[PDB]
Formats: C-alpha cells, sequence, structure tokens
C-alpha cells in the first residue's frame, strides 16, 4: 500500500492539504508530523493511483490558501515493511477506529 | 460543521485573533497549534456563514495587533471526517464542557 | 478581567517583563509561553487600568534589558471565556495558591 | 556493526532516504532523529558495506524527491559501544520485534 | 533574593557561563531554559551583589568560549514572589538536596 | 573529572563528534543536548588530558563529515558541583551501567 | 434529565458484560470505566433516567449470569450535579463523543 | 472558617451517590477523589464548617441507601492547616475552579 | 459476528497460559490483558463468534492444569456494541494489528 | 535534630486527620503522604526531634478519634541517614518549600 | 525451541531470588518482571525449552528457602504463541537485549 | 562480592525505619524500594555481602521494635546475576549515585 506526502510551510495549509487528499480519492490520512521551521507533513495510505490522485489534489488546494505554501511533495509505491516500525507512516490505532 | 484556522507569528496576536473570532459569531474555538518559526494556529468550528464572519473578524483584530502579523488562513466548509482523527481540528474534552 | 501579554525574544527580557508587571499595578502572572524562534510570552489577569498601567511598565522595562527586545503586546479587555478553555490565559492552579 | 545516517531537510525526503536505504542492502532503519530547523536523521545499522551500499542509494533517492534536500551523511564503521547507550542509533524494541 | 540569568546561544557556552557564575561568588545555579533558535538561558540566585559578581563573570567567560555568543542578560534585585510561580527561577528539589 | 562539548549543527556531524572523542582517549559520553536551529551538543567527561584529546578528535573528525559543520566546544576542567544538578552533563543511569 | 448509570462487579469479564448488556438494552452511552482495586470495577453509563433505568436493570441481570460473575453495588443519580463531572470519570470524553 | 469534609466508601458507585447528595444538600464544592486500595475511596468536599456539616451528613445517609452501599470512615476538619493543601487532595483545582 | 472472549485468572502465570491456550486453539487474536486488583487478570481475544468459544474453552482447559493456578470467571460476548471498543480494552491496538 | 515522624492509617479521611492534628500540634512540615495498599495510607513530617514526638502523639489521638478511623504503625526517626532523602517520599519537595 | 518460564511469589525478596536462581541454574535471559496486586509478583525468563525447565526448577527451590518466600504458581510455555509478545511482558526489552 | 539485602514490611513506617536501620549498622546504599500491594513494601540495599548481612540484620531487628510494625520476608543474595539490575529496582540509580 503506497504512501502519500505532502509538506507545507503552516498549518492551515497542511489542513486543506489534507482535506483535499482524502476527497480526492479512496486514502486514508493516517498522520501528521511536525519536524519544525514551520515544517508540517501529512500523510496518506491507499492504492498507488488513489495516492497520486490525493498528492495531485492535495498540491493544488494547498496552494490555493492565503498564504499557503508547499515544500515538498512524494509518493513511495510500496514502502518497505521496516518503515513502517520507524517512522510515522502507519495506520494508528485512532485511524483504524474511523476506518 | 465547518472549520476556521488563523495562522500568526507570535502569541498575542493569535490570542487575539481567537477573542475576535468567538465575539464575532457563533463558532467554538476548539484548539490551538504551535507549528515553530513561531507560527501558531487558532482553529474554529461552526456554521460555515458564522466561521466566513469570525475569521474575516480575526484577521483584522489580529492586524491591529501592537506586532501582530497574521501568515496564513483558511476555511474548510465541510471537513472530511477523517481529519477529525488525525489533526487538531476537533472539539476537545475540556471544549465541550465549557459548552 | 482583562489579559495582558508582552511577547519577546529572548528569556532574560521576558522574565523582566513579567516582574515589572506584577509590581507595576495589581495584576497576577498567570502563566508564560513559548512558541519558538526565541519567542516567549508573559501572560497577566486584573482590571483592565491595572493592565494597562502592567502592560506600560513591562514593555518600558524589557527594552532596558541587555539585548532585550519586545516583539509584540496586546491588551484584551473582556476575553470570551472560551479561550480561558483553549489557550494559556488562565489561573492556574499553581497560581491560585500563591494568591 | 557499522552505522549510517542521511540527514534532510523535510520529512517526505527522509522517508524517502528511508525507503532507499532499507530497499538496496541489508541494514535495519533502527530510528529517526528530529533536531529542528527541519533537520531529520534516519539511522540505519548493518555490515560497512551494506551500509555504503544503502547510503549512496539513500542520497541519490532522496534527491530525486520534489523538493527534496540532503543536508548531511555520515558513516561510522565500528560505532563506539557507548554511544548505543547516549545517541538514538540503537536497534529499539518496536524494530527488533520487525526482524 | 536577586535573580541573575545569561542567555547564550549555544549550549557549550552556556554551560561554561553557569560555571563561571557559580564560581566567582555564592550563587546557586537554580536552572536552565530552553526556548529555541540556540537560545538557551541559566539562571542564579543569590544576594544582589554575589549576582552581580556571578553575572559579569558568566558573561566573560562565556565570551572566551570558543563559538561562544551571548544574547541577553539581566537582574533583577528584588524578583516579585508571583514570579517563582511561574517562570523557572525558583530553587528546584533536585538543586535544594545539592545544598 | 573534566567535561567536554562539542556543538554541531546536524546530527550526524554530532555522532562522528562522540565516536571520536570516546575513541581517542579515556572519556565517557555521558549525554548529548538538542537546543533547536539544528544544534546538538555531546558531553563527554573524564581527565582533563583526556578530554583535551578527545575534544580535539573529535572537532578534527566532525569537520570530514559530508556536511558537517562544528559551531563551538569547550573544556572545563573541574565543573563545578552545582552544575551536575541542573546541566545535562552528568553520569546518567543507562550510562554508568555501560561502565 | 439526563442521569448516570453504575454498575461495578467483582471481577472484569462480568462488567465488560454489565456494560453491553446496559448499552444495548437501552439509549445509554457507556462514557467511563473505573477500577479501585479489591477485584472491584464499574462501569458508567449516561442518559436519560428512564433509559438508565432500563439499562441498569439489563445490564445486572446479565451481569449475573456471567460464569463467576458477581455485582456488588448499582446506583443510578438522575440529576448528577455539575460538580461531580469536573471530579469523577462519569463524564464523556471526545473519545465516546467523536462515537 | 472553610471546612473539608470527607466520606470513605467501600466501592465507587456508593462513593459517587455520596459526592452527588454532599454538593446538593449544601454549599459545598467537590474538589477530589481519592482511591487508596481495598475497594476504599474518598470523596473530599470544601466550605463554609456548618455547610460542611450540613452536606457530609446528607452524603452518609444517601450512601448507606445505595444497593450494596458502605460507609467506612468519615470526617470534617473545620480548619485544614496550609500546609495540607499542598501534600494532598483536598485542594481545589484550577479544574474544579472554572466551574 | 466477531466476538469477544476474556478469561479471568488468579495469577499471571495462568493468565499467560490461558492466552496462549486460547489463540491457539483457533482463529482468535490476543489484543488486551487487564489488572484489576486482589490477582485477577484478564486475557481478552477478538474473533468470529466460534473460534472465540473453541478458544476460550482450550484456554480454561489448561489454564486449571497451571500450577497453583485458578480461573475466577469467563465470558464471550458474541456481537460487542462498539461503544465499548472506546471505553475497554477489548479493542484491537495497532500493536496486536501490525502483527 | 531533624526528625521524620510518621502515622500510617487505614483509611484516608483518618490519615487528612492525622496531618492535620500533628502540624497543628507542633512545629513539624508535612512533607509527604505514601499509599502502599489495602487501605494503609502514611503521613510523613519532618522537624525537630521533640517537636515531631508532639506532634505524632497528637496526630494518633485526633486519627483515632475520627469515625471509622483506625491508625496501624507509628514511627520516629531522629537522624534519618541521608540516603533514605533520595529513595523514599520522607524529603522535603519543592512544593511544601515555597509554602 | 523458545520457552517462557515464569515464576509467581507472594513476596518481593522471594521474587528476586527466584530470579537470580534462574539465570544462574541455566542458559536463560531473565526479560520481566509483573506486579499484579494482594502481594503476587512474577519473573520471565526466555531461553530454549531444556534451558527454561532447569532454571524454573532451580527458581523454584532456591525461592521457597528465603525467608517469609513463597511460591504461588509457576508455569513454563515452551512455543509460545508470537501474539503474546505484543500483548504481555514475556518480551525481550531493548534494556535487555543491550545486555 | 557485591551483594543485594532486601526487606519487606507490611507497612510503610516499619520500612522507612528498616532502611535507616540498614544504612546505618553498616557500610551499605539503599538503592531501592519496591511496593506490590497488600501493604507489603520492601527496602533495598547494595553493598559487601558482610556489610549486607550486618545491615539486614539490624534493619530487621529494628523494623520489629516499631509500632505496628511487621516483617513479612527478607534475603540476601551475594552475587546478584548482572541480568536482574536490567529488570529490578536492585541496581543503583543516578539519584543515589550523586549522593
Amino acid at each position: 500500500i503506497a504512501v502519500g506526502m505532502i509538506e507545507t510551510r503552516g498549518f492551515p495549509a497542511v489542513v486543506e492539504a489534507a482535506d483535499a487528499m482524502v476527497k480526492a480519492a479512496r486514502v486514508t490520512l493516517v498522520g501528521y508530523e511536525k519536524i519544525g521551521s514551520g515544517r508540517v507533513t501529512v500523510i496518506v495510505r491507499g492504492d498507488v493511483s488513489e495516492v497520486q490522485a490525493s498528492v495531485a489534489a492535495g498540491v493544488d488546494s494547498a496552494k490555493r490558501v492565503n498564504g499557503g505554501e508547499v515544500l515538498s511533495t512524494h509518493i513511495i509505491a510500496r514502502p518497505h515493511e521496516n518503515l513502517e516500525y520507524v517512522l510515522p507512516i502507519r495506520y494508528t490505532e485512532a485511524v483504524e477506529q474511523f476506518r
């Protein structure tokens, strides 16, 4: 299951990115990551094609935000299982209860 | 229920943004978010039209603050339910006890 | 009860701001807030006129600090009750035991 | 057992770095480290030659990321045991359960 | 009892500031404060004249540090009791056990 | 017992600094400190002459790191006991179990 | 009015059955679960007075049928004073709210 | 003077009834709830001496009527020494203050 | 439907045997372990109703064979109400999910 | 010398009365309160040996008068070894220090 | 196969002796220690089945010789299901791994 | 060799006396204090075997003289396996180290 990420500078924009992503295709927002310098990432999981659709929409929508800025984005089609155990890209408890 | 966000650089300004928002219309301040680089966001919930009124007032009032600066703002009319589970835009425990 | 805020860049200056505020008038320092980028805020509560007196003194005294810098300030005469529940402007446990 | 590190500015890029590293050779991603200013490090362990292979791939892949930036990298062939006890380069609980 | 503060950019320098302060006069280092942007403060308590001696020595010694930088300093002769309850300038548990 | 400190900008470099320090002479790495703005410090303890040897090696090795940068360094020959109680320069639990 | 209903059991299995029988028998929300020792645990439900009475009755009959089941005490409070919400686990949690 | 009133029960339901009966019978504030094992739990109220006496009496009569209810001990302290506030859960909390 | 199965024992060793026998005897997942005092502990499993019945039966037979083993109570809930998931440790955890 | 005095009760109300009677009967400071199960709780006071003896005696007489009161054990240590301070809740806390 | 061995005692001293006797009598690793109330505590060891049997036997003989020693229950599981690792303290910890 | 000595009491006051008598009677360090329920608590000391024997003996005689004192179990382990240090509170803490 692919992973999609949009990193913005600013919180409002990251929230819009996430909203646009889950609305554009069949992906689950699994988390959000702060790393400082105003950089925040929203992470979604789903089929590669769903994730591609969601990230493209997420980027477009975030850039429309008043003062919105997208810093980086990336999609990994088949993330190695090891990552699930170290980085915050896994379906969380709260998350799978929403499903 | 819509979500409204004002991100400022500086705490005093974000506090004013929040005060102005809840006073301008029928919205509930549900939280506050720090992301570093002096960037803080206040988040309100309510009817889209209430939120529109509150954000416009929040922006005007924050800009009047001595040294106040607004970095970004955004309103999402119908935030996807998935967001409530990942991002800090949900009515909190403390919050719904105030209601 | 009004809320007064002085945000400085630097800790020594914020400590002086707070000392000057509680000494200048009848206000209670209720808290302190860090938001990154060296930005820290001290928050006091009291009658609007007391708070006005305290913030003016706090600003003057903070600017006298060696390397002191004031970034922003603001006073809200009647902060909405909703804020008390979300933002760190409320009388705390430790605080009301000092009173 | 060698330690390999790639530090990026941006989260998406660090996630790609990690994915590329564990896919390129026989290394275990043991952790991730945030230090502010958007600087994040992913850490892998394995035979020196595996780690060399993984870091080279991790760097190439991270630089291909949209808005990806690599700040620093380093490999230590035989890290002193003392480090395992202070710095986050050790196999963690969650990690060795994945193995 | 007076409070003395030296804020540096850099940790090594703040550690030297503290060492120099407690060695120069009869003051107790009561704490250390991080506020981001590399800004850290060391706080001492003691008689105003002891604190004056310690801060002057602390500044001189910190500036001798390789890459040492002092950002701000301040002394408050009779800090208001209210501050003890909000800001980290109080004798701590660990601290008074050293005494 | 002397204290030695190397502060870098970047995590990989600080890890190398630490490795080089404990390998160059008879010192114990006792901790690591993050203060933001990418500034991290590694702290060692040992005889002044051991610490001098370790810091010199730590600096040389950190500067060889790809993208490595050393911001500041310092050695305190006889750190005042008060510091042990406030600043993170003390032998920790985990640490003395390694010994 | 919105009553609170409580069933206390000796043993966890029996208390889980009480809870399941309570929310199934009537229009009530399980809001809490309280451990106090001696194998005594309480499930707390909220709802209309008549709904809570229906559910507590169902809860008790079912719990007593559990193998090694044992009900210690029960009680229904019709109009719980607001003060209680703030001290005891009878209040709704945002957790059980989202649901 | 401002007395403290305590009812200790065996069982949680009975202690919740004690609390509800206490704050309802007189001008007192429930400030705490204390678990100590063996199924023993205490509700603590604050108020004038005469108010606390009225409420403790109501509390006990009501608690004994709870199904499987059982009161273990009670006590009213008329002028609790200030020292106690700082060690025991008899003090008001900002939680119960806001209310 | 997806039932929940619970075995409560007196003693930890016996409860660990119950759990091991349960997941081995049928298609069930151990999702929780609950301590409530008096030496009473519960293991909770999730699975189809028929699978959970098979496993609880195996669990009980095995637990009673443990040296100093002792089963206090057991229960199977066929269709646990969703409300319970949110209050009690019967829900899957991302921990047991990854597995 | 500075002795430590302890009264252990069965029940919380009685232990709160012990504490109140102790600090009122003599020049002692309540520094701790210890829960260990089976409804056993201890109040610990510090002071001169003769002061602690006066207070423990008062404490016991008063505690035994509490409704459902019960004193389990008491003890006075005249010169408690410094080692104990560091392991047990007999030491002053900055909490009780500020007072 | 890698079995798990458990000795549960009444009393801590006896459980510490059990653990010491177990790891000394055979090739096993103490991985956990479990408190569940009523003075019942368990030590858990991991190792080959034959090694764990040797150690549990040694553990029990030694524990029964402890003054006021008392063994409540014991059990050896030869092939503990992987599910258990994720719910119970039978798994290795990085703590006991480093050793 | 460096033995561990343990005295377990019923009641806290008696356990505090045991500890005080132990460190006073011989060259031992109190390193821990363990609560396990049923009013059972253990004090743990470290030292030479002969020193620990002297202290445990003193500890027991003194504890039995405590009003309402009661010793449940004791034990001395001459050469505690290193594995134990990592699982149980018999290890020195940096807390008791600094002293």
